[PDB]
């Protein structure tokens, strides 16, 4: 069992009531007003306004 | 590998052919038309007429 | 920790820059321009467009 990333996209995200952003991720969904990203063995919903989505 | 739960969001969900509501269960994700919540080890997808969302 | 696929729905997907169709896959999600499948232990997201649905 395993959440392939999208491919070719990096995101940087920050935690609620935390200013500091983390990364880099991997975008594993992206919907209307959030974000499925993988840190590492983390996998966290992110809001899109906390989420820096980076194509590459 | 763990899929961290949307903060202050419990789910009641009802599975198809059963009238009895199962939970609380943990909130994943939130769709359009349908919920994924996590009961447990078990995710699921669950159609919104068929969840009881309830914030914290 | 388990996806549950849903009920009465095989996909058949084709994956980036590769035309052949690979399957049968479990479905676990649908949005608006992709879908979650799941092929044996490998999770992907397929866009609407590489993806053929096919209900039982
Ligand atoms: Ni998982």
């Amino acid at each position: 069992h395993h959440h392939h990333h999208i491919q070719n996209f990096r995101v940087y995200y920050r935690d609620s009531r935390d200013p500091i952003w983390k990364g880099p991720a991997k975008l594993l969904w992206k919907g209307e007003g959030a974000v499925v990203i993988q840190d590492n063995s983390d996998i966290k919903v992110v809001p899109r306004r906390k989420a820096k989505i980076i194509r590459d």
